[PDB]
């Protein structure tokens, strides 16, 4: 009856407009088509961990305003605990504007709003229910001290943290590498964190390797149509995960899709070895990379394989 | 029953601020979202509403959030909603807007809803329409559709003001002879005449030409200098001047404008002419002073009394 999986992280509205050209400075422009989509990095990873079977709690903070109602709304539709999803009158409920192209470059412009009101008191209000969970799963589009603080309650009452650094500061405060069991960044994101360059998979094992060393149990690093490259404490040569080769019609949010995948593997499935659980992820995301929509292209249970949710014997 | 009816657009505002603009591929972080609501139409018939006119919009929204709070926005200044269409076939009309700290933007308009908004859609409205005193229109619909609004005002002894805004270089010639008030602001006339509009005198020969393409009466908004009319009878340039005032906030001043004076033309129609355009070009400058659009277009209970 009670939550495996807390994610304690963010939810932004996307509102996102197509155009032909991207407008200049001073310019107005027309575009032909605007939509509306439930992002942020934290209620994706929920969403996903949702859709597979797991039960989980978002620890979150939106707006007193339409876009909050919504989103609460959006995380009641995906059997999400909101118990301690926060509104407040103090800022708007988080934004993406995004503006796109015909050949797919975009602008954007993120305005984190009340996903930086959520605080330590919020987070101690839900101790019970993250102390009870299998997995706390964070990123950095909240106050880092906040995500920081959520890993710690998570580590003094045993629960396994999933740690995705994601977007990446260069200067990440250590502590984040040794409060995390499982940490999981993109190509992009090693880079910023390391100062390293990734342009192979072999560049990112050595990616990998300096973030293992900085004192994080598990280091995943995400490769999109690669797969992933994992490293571990025990483990510590690079194994590198492909994945069968799709057409790819949309990727926005597969990284979000991984990582719920891994969080719904690592509370539900403890005993999978961790390069089964990745070839799970992997396959789950490339569902994802399917169909257009972030949260929308994220697949349900009923709708993949069966053996993606059976062990053997062990 | 309703004097004012509007026939035009609804739109969301989104607007970013951030400290500087994107180039292209970047993600960067503002350090402020709002929301507002906006469009042409909306923002004329809320002005003429909150000066006390009993109005009536005439549009389509989404069937969505920004749609179901667009409606909510119009009951909360008493306009009627009875020809305010809902369809699941698009997305109510936005205007995302990115704003740095020195004031230069970036905005993408997808008018969405809007453009469906069609010939049907009037037919049902033909009532409202002939028992009422203005009719007022924009160019952020399709202009057929306005084109009929104007004709059905028309046959019924309405009068018709037309605002061709944004403007279009080759404008079908029946919006001129359809429009009893032609008022659009200084950029404007440059598009649909092809002259240059830096001063007043400028505006005055401007406007001239848009007279002899068959405006009863044409009006030209010039921001802090006030506004030039002429008309079929007095087509001398007769420029009004406007108190000096600290702009804080410009948006949505040619709405206000309009607005007011659909609202004088409704309930004042033995005012003169240049008695109105006082009047508006007062309840304008009002709206400058602060920010948000329609949250600073002013009630009449704030106004001096005449
Ligand atoms: N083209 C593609 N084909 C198959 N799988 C893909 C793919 N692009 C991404 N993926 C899957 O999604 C994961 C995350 O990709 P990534 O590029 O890191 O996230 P993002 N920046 O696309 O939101 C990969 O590890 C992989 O499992
Ligand atoms: N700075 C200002 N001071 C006083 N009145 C002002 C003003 N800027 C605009 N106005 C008033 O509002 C009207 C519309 O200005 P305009 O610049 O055409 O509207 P817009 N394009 O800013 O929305 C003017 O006719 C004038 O009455
Ligand atoms: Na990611
Ligand atoms: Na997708
Ligand atoms: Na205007
Ligand atoms: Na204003």
């Amino acid at each position: 009856e009670v939550a495996a999986v807390v994610v304690v992280g963010s939810c932004m509205t996307d509102l996102v407009s197509l155009t032909s050209r991207l407008p200049k400075t001073g310019e107005t422009i027309h575009g032909h088509k605007f939509f509306i989509g439930f992002g942020g990095k934290g209620a994706n990873q929920c969403v996903q961990a949702a859709r597979l079977g797991a039960m989980t709690s978002m620890v979150c903070k939106v707006g007193k305003d339409s876009f909050g109602n919504d989103y609460i709304e959006n995380l009641k539709q995906n059997d999400i605990s909101t118990e301690f999803t926060y509104q407040t009158k103090d800022a708007a409920t988080g934004t993406a504007s995004i503006i796109v192209n015909n050949e797919g470059q975009n602008i954007i412009v993120i305005v984190a709003g009340a996903n930086l009101l959520l605080n330590t008191e919020d987070l101690r209000a839900a101790a019970n229910v993250i102390s009870r969970a299998k997995v706390m799963v964070c990123q950095l589009e909240i106050t880092p001290a906040t995500s920081l603080e959520a890993l710690t309650m998570a580590r003094r009452s045993g629960v396994k943290t999933l740690f995705n650094p994601a977007p990446a500061i260069a200067d990440l405060d250590p502590q984040f590498y040794t409060l995390s069991d499982v940490f999981c960044c993109n190509e992009s994101e090693a880079e910023i964190l390391t100062g390293l360059t990734v342009g192979s998979a072999a560049d990112a094992g050595e990616a990998a390797l300096v973030l293992l060393k900085r004192g994080c149990q598990v280091v995943i690093i995400t490769l999109g149509a690669e797969g992933c490259v994992v490293l571990s404490q025990t483990e510590p040569e690079p194994k590198h995960i492909p994945t069968e080769k799709v057409k790819a019609v949309d990727t926005t949010g597969a990284g979000d899709s991984f990582v719920g995948a891994l969080a719904f593997y690592l509370a539900y499935y403890p005993n999978l070895s961790l390069e089964d659980m990745l070839n799970r992820s992997n396959f789950i995301a490339a569902v994802s990379v399917q169909a257009a929509g972030t949260q929308s292209s994220y697949p349900y249970k009923k709708d993949l394989p069966l053996t993606l949710f059976l062990e053997h014997h062990h």
